[PDB]
């Protein structure tokens, strides 16, 4: 059987592993202009939030090695929000252009990196 890494170290490695696919869709979307597949991309967003999030409790409850505090990490949530229901507007909205979908994702993608490390 192949060698086990640390649980800390066993959730960081697949975490990378979603960025790829919210890079993949981030092309989707400036190749689309559908909102549908916006719709499960803020979910999908959510999940890795939410386990960034969570890791981020168990490691001050069991290791007790936290980077930053709580109220760091929420800060950086609270601007992903944003940015997501930014594009959705630009969805809706009758103009809309691949680049501006693109550039929007990008900085999402900016908020995940800080959080992940």
């Amino acid at each position: 059987e192949a060698a086990a890494a640390a649980r800390d170290e066993s959730a960081y490695l697949k975490l990378q592993e979603q960025m790829r696919k919210i890079d993949a869709d981030a092309a989707a979307l400036s190749e689309t202009r559908t909102i549908e597949e916006l719709d499960t991309f803020k979910l999908d967003v959510a999940d890795f939030v939410t386990t960034v999030v969570q890791l981020a409790e168990e490691l001050e409850h069991r290791f007790g090695r936290n980077r930053r505090g709580r109220t760091e990490i929420y800060k950086i949530v609270k601007e992903v929000d944003r940015k997501l229901l930014d594009l959705t507007d630009a969805v809706l909205a009758k103009e809309k252009k691949g680049e501006d979908i693109l550039n929007m994702v990008a900085e999402i993608k900016a908020l995940l990196i800080n959080i992940y490390k």
